[PDB]
């Protein structure tokens, strides 16, 4: 169904759908605010379902699931020249821990989506985005500020959920649609035991192949240096059909944010230079147009922006309010944005391709493919260039 040699991925993530993210759908969380006091807002899906209780959480989520992304979205993705989507899903869609507050029903909508992708000639990765106890302490794992994926039986539970995914979506039924299963989104390598994480990736590889699946195994880079994975899961050891997923951003520290526009572009070009040198096939599974961390609740519910020196001991660089709404952007910021998107596109097509985070948001424009396209900032067709050859690839 795919050729990671000769084809190029041109995709979007379906984010904020089966795993709630406050900055993407703030309407689901804001109602819990009293005046300007944010302290009573649930910080993640785990606490959001917990406050609501099972029956009310299911009523509200059924409404969200049935409207957030639909068949018409897949038709529009196809019409815009895209060939691919990445679909995040939490472990809790499949299996619950004894005391978990989460509700199920996502699986019905995933299977509808695999049908909508087939109908529109779209390929798919299925991505396990949250594991029990949390692999990273981010709100996008379901459970913020906890790091217990490697504690007790959380790893074994994660493997059991993956085996389910392998059997239902990695076999003959979906082999014309699914061109990857990603074992785990963004395990936080710096805080985890890396020998144990490598054994987990190896167990998932062997257990997928064991069911008779020929589906590519997708491994996230775990925030390690370029080349760190070069001797892991290699053809020289009979390990085949493996892709490394890199996520590329410039907004999550004071130093990256401080860069001028030319420097942001030099960094983007260099991503592509260095990926070309790697031994594994590789794809930029996440990236965006963001030059700030200004979108409301981007770093979490009740946390400010590094860009205005209001998070993570970053110093002040610039003020967020005039950048919240794209109608209010200056000509300079529009131009900077167009340049940055085109440089990234050129860098990512130098190897396996690219998957923009994300298709849509309620009103975070730096993070919405639809909003950027409609405003003339994301190329359409995706090959169009107002600033051709910023990188000079050989």
């Amino acid at each position: 169904a795919w050729d990671y040699d000769n084809n190029v991925i041109r995709g979007v993530n379906l984010g904020g759908w089966f795993v709630l993210e406050p900055y993407m759908t703030p309407s689901l969380f804001e109602p819990f605010q009293n005046g300007n006091d944010q302290s009573g807002v649930p910080v993640d899906e785990y606490h959001w379902t917990q406050t609501l209780g099972k029956e009310a959480a299911l009523r509200i989520l059924q409404k969200h699931w049935s409207t957030w992304i639909t068949e018409q979205d897949f038709k529009q993705i196809s019409n815009l020249g895209l060939n691919f989507v990445r679909i995040p899903i939490g472990y809790w869609a499949f299996q619950l821990l004894d005391n978990d507050p989460y509700v199920q029903g996502q699986v019905q909508y995933l299977e509808k989506a695999l049908g909508w992708a087939r109908k529109n000639n779209i390929r798919v990765w299925i991505d396990l985005h949250g594991a029990p106890g949390s692999q990273n302490g981010y709100d996008n794992s379901g459970l913020r500020d906890s790091y217990n994926f490697q504690n007790g039986d959380n790893t074994q539970v994660t493997l059991n959920v993956l085996n389910t995914i392998f059997k239902k979506y990695g076999g003959n039924e979906y082999s014309d649609v699914v061109i990857g299963i990603e074992l785990l989104n963004e395990p936080l390598g710096p805080v985890l035991n890396m020998d144990k994480l490598k054994q987990f990736f190896l167990d998932g590889y062997n257990s997928l192949r064991q069911t008779g699946s020929v589906t590519p195994v997708i491994i996230h880079d775990a925030f390690q240096v370029f080349g760190y994975w070069n001797n892991f899961l290699t053809v020289a050891e009979g390990q085949w059909n493996v892709v490394v997923d890199h996520h590329h951003y410039q907004v999550y520290s004071g130093g990256e944010l401080s860069r001028n526009i030319n420097d942001h572009i030099s960094v983007a070009c260099n991503w592509g230079w260095d990926a070309k040198k790697e031994s594994h096939w590789n794809v930029a599974g996440e990236w965006s147009a963001a030059l700030t961390d200004c979108a409301k609740w981007l770093n979490g519910v009740n946390r400010g922006a590094r860009y205005e020196g209001a998070y993570d001991n970053a110093p002040y660089i610039g003020s967020c309010q005039p950048l919240l709404d794209i109608s209010q952007w200056s000509d300079e910021h529009k131009t900077d944005t167009r340049r940055y998107i085109e440089a990234q596109l050129d860098a990512f097509e130098y190897t396996g391709g690219w998957v923009f985070w994300s298709w849509k948001t309620e009103n975070a424009p730096e993070w919405s493919f639809q909003t950027l396209t409609y405003n003339g900032l994301f190329p359409q067709p995706v090959t169009d260039r107002q600033f051709p050859n910023q990188c000079g690839f050989h």
